[PDB]
């Protein structure tokens, strides 16, 4: 029973990390890369980019404690204790050299602790669609001149009584057709079969609840980050984001201009927040060369 | 047929208006007061304020179209729209005289077109929780360092392919406890039994679609008050805010000033959202002695 289709040459396997038993997909030779997926999705959302990267790297793209196969986290859901939980993971296959991080969407937030905590063991860096969770997040507006926003889903997701789980349960598939669509520039992209599959993964209770937590967890990250950005991150760095709707535009490069010295960003004309699926050749042509100077 | 108990000495009715079937409540003797209720909720909000205000005025308290057991309006959602509703009910029981008008939440939005447009109706007027709708509520935030903000509801019920009542119906008893709630400081006010008697109304199929209406006609209603917004209102008028959890504090006020030459403004410590309910003593005579002058 595999959730997603494993693409050639690739291993699904799992991994005790801190009594958490983490599912992960691994294929190819060489430094090792990891990939981490984002909300609505598991590692399947970097199943285009794993076979180019595979040529020249070893690919690892975990799913992340709740979601996909991986088991829920058992000390908690804010950034700090869910990269633990990723760094180890990296340290078993790269303990002898430094490794390569690639984040999208919550990912982000579930590793930035682990890099800035650990700069000598990652190489190069590349983050995409999502801010780093600090005060610039209360900025967002709730509501917008068009219609909903794309951040009003932070508290919908935050909010307690489970009121995200309740109100979308039996309706999953439902829900996050419209979430993706919604944060989407090009809908075409999400076929009514790859819909399915994001569909009854997140459908399992413990997913849908864990797919929350982390939300509910945001604003203890958020005080987390204020501490840990005294240092700045100082491997190299490439931002990615969308410049279609959905997209984050500009923020991404700006924001992480504050955190990191020596940073490189790219906008994404006619992309909106899913890139690896709605602008897959780009993205991965930036990321493969970037990863490959 | 009562959604809810009348108080004694007053008698529930319907008016034909433009087609529009409005249910009402009406008693007393003397000058037409008008109060209008907001989302969540129908006439029975003032329920204790009506007998107080009926020693000396003409009460009517109708249901918004579509909510309560009011039908929906042919016209639409949008405030312009649905406020010759409310101005030609009032009319026909003041039609020699201007009357005092209380609204609450989406009272306001849905009262004040006709306020501006026929000023020389409206003698005196008391807004409470709502921003009138303008470009302000662009820059609310979607989340805080608290948590969930309390506007992100804005985005929720204005969202397409109906989406709020898709994933609402079956749990409206549930849904209309945490939104009223988690909009409340003084929440004990809200007696499962209350909870059951608004539920019931809001849950009719026609009513929860009426309720989000009012939401995705809100950027039209934005764009109809930037016109109207033009002619400052002349009478005098009060406005009233929670200060508390889910209170709008100063905001009221200050967003009044730019609308109102003539307005003063209260702030209620320990109250949210509901005034009426959980401020009772306090707001109503704020109230009855405001329209007493
Ligand atoms: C994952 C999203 C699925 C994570 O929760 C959020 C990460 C990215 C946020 C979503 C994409 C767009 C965000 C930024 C756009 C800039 C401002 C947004 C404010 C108002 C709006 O137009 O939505
Ligand atoms: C009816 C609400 C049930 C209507 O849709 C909205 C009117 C009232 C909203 C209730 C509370 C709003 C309180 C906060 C206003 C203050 C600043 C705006 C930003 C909100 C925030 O949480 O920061």
């Amino acid at each position: 029973a595999e959730e997603f289709p494993v693409p050639n040459g690739f291993e699904s396997a799992y991994r005790e990390v801190d009594g958490v038993k983490l599912h992960y997909v691994k294929g190819g030779q060489g430094p090792l890369v990891m990939l981490v997926h984002g909300f609505g999705q598991t590692w399947y959302e970097w199943h285009q980019l794993m076979p180019e990267l595979a040529k020249r790297f070893t690919v690892i793209a975990p799913d992340l404690p709740g979601l996909g196969q991986s088991e829920p986290p058992k000390t908690g859901y804010s950034g700090e204790q869910v990269a633990v939980y990723l760094h180890k993971l990296a340290r078993q296959f790269s303990p002898d050299r430094p490794f390569d991080l690639v984040a999208h969407d919550i990912g982000i937030w579930n590793t930035y602790p682990m890099v800035v905590k650990n700069q000598a063991d990652i190489a190069r860096l590349v983050y995409m669609q999502a801010p780093i969770p600090d005060a610039r997040i209360y900025r967002f507006p709730a509501f917008t001149a068009q219609g909903e926003s794309l951040v009003w889903h932070f508290s919908f997701f935050a909010a307690d009584d489970r009121l995200a789980e309740t109100l979308i349960a039996g309706k999953e598939r439902f829900f996050l057709e419209h979430f993706i669509k919604s944060h989407a520039s090009n809908t075409e992209v999400f076929s009514e079969r790859l819909l399915d599959l994001y569909a009854r993964s997140y459908a399992k209770p413990h997913s849908l609840n864990a797919s929350f937590e982390y939300y509910r967890a945001l604003n203890e990250s958020v005080r987390q980050n204020a501490e840990l950005a005294k240092t700045r991150l100082q491997m190299p760095t490439m931002t990615l984001a969308g410049g279609g709707h959905g997209g984050m535009g500009t923020f991404q490069l700006e924001q992480m201009k504050a955190y990191a010295e020596d940073v490189e960003g790219h906008v994404l004309p006619g992309c909106g927040h899913w890139l690896p699926e709605e602008c897959a050749a780009p993205m991965n042509r930036l990321v493969i060369d970037f990863l490959s100077r």
